[PDB]
């Protein structure tokens, strides 16, 4: 280990600027050096899993859901007694949900009615138990697939229940916990069909009344792609839509690119470099939209915590802090942004 607790705290100095965040694993809440340093650097915290449909899920009797809570109860806990935020992650998604979530009992896929019953009763459930103790929910993550005409992915929610899932899901949030930021999230949103399928989508429900308060761009991005000026756009577009924030929801940065041969079992110094300047001219354009980017998280702790290692199965150095929680080249680069 070799932690500094001397440097600069990432977070204070974003104290004018936004919300500094971090995802972590239930672990790190009870271990000592990573509670430290989520303390030291974050006002933010995300549950990296813990806070997902097939972790917050028992099973089904014949009219209800039940429900396994004591360990999220501790992430909210934690953000509550350390006076840090908790964005709220994630209640529809087609990902970690469990199967038997859209079927009955026996086993049969449940009809629309039935699906958006138990939608609005899973919500009540988990908004409510948490109301005002959470200042964001990622409420939808992940609706759109840009290789359909229609834009919308065709997951089990929208076979079932067509497009409407998304915006009864933003409505009955709202009406569980009126004082949470509701975000609609997802990831690619420099791809250009898929950030125009994302801003009409967002756009018609704010149009409509429904209750949706912020678009959440995870930037899950590599050294390469997309530019600092495509994110730019994003932000422009999206936040262009009245009454719609910006949270910058899963940052992180691979030093390849996507698809590539490389395999790395130490991070070159070079893309390191390239890597912090990347960083610090992001940071340093997110502060010139400070007044619609309110919060920005970093998907992971440090490098060897990325998830991005068990993904695609090779070493990867995405975050600002090294293994040995030592501050990176990309650390320097992004508190002087």
């Amino acid at each position: 280990k070799a932690p500094d607790w001397s440097i600069p705290s990432l977070c204070e100095s974003y104290k004018d600027d936004f919300i500094i965040g971090v995802a972590i694993p239930a672990r790190c809440l009870s271990n000592d050096t990573d509670k430290r340093m989520v303390l030291k650097h974050f006002n933010s915290i995300t549950a990296e899993n813990e806070m997902k449909p097939e972790s917050l899920l028992a099973g089904q009797t014949s009219t209800g859901l039940s429900y396994r809570f004591s360990t999220a109860d501790a992430f909210v806990d934690f953000a509550s007694t350390n006076k840090i935020g908790i964005r709220g992650h994630t209640l529809v998604w087609h990902n970690q949900t469990p199967d038997w979530f859209f079927k009955d009992s026996n086993g049969q896929r449940l009809s629309k009615d039935a699906l958006l019953a138990r939608l609005k009763q899973y919500i009540y459930d988990v908004v409510g138990r948490y109301k005002g103790k959470v200042y964001a929910w990622d409420v939808v993550n992940e609706a759109i697939d840009e290789n359909q005409s229609d834009g919308y992915r065709r997951s089990t929610w929208y076979e079932i229940c067509g497009p409407e899932y998304i915006e009864k899901a933003f409505i009955w949030a709202h009406e569980a916990d009126p004082n949470a930021k509701l975000f609609y999230n997802d990831y690619n949103t420099e791809i250009s069909k898929k950030r125009e399928f994302i801003y009409n989508m967002v756009k018609n429900l704010k149009s409509k009344g429904i209750p949706i308060h912020g678009i959440g761009m995870q930037c899950h991005i590599n050294v390469n792609w997309p530019s600092v000026s495509e994110i730019e756009n994003s932000i422009k577009l999206f936040s262009s839509i009245p009454g719609i924030e910006i949270h910058i929801t899963e940052l992180d940065m691979s030093l390849y690119n996507y698809g590539s041969s490389e395999n790395y079992s130490t991070p070159p110094q070079d893309l390191l470099q390239k890597q912090a300047q990347k960083y610090k001219e992001i940071f340093t354009m997110l502060k010139k939209y400070k007044n619609v980017v309110k919060s920005v998280t970093f998907w992971g702790l440090k490098d060897d915590y990325s998830w991005l290692r068990s993904f695609y199965g090779k070493n990867d150095w995405p975050l600002l802090f090294f293994e040995d929680y030592s501050a990176k080249p990309a650390y320097w680069a992004v508190i002087e942004a």
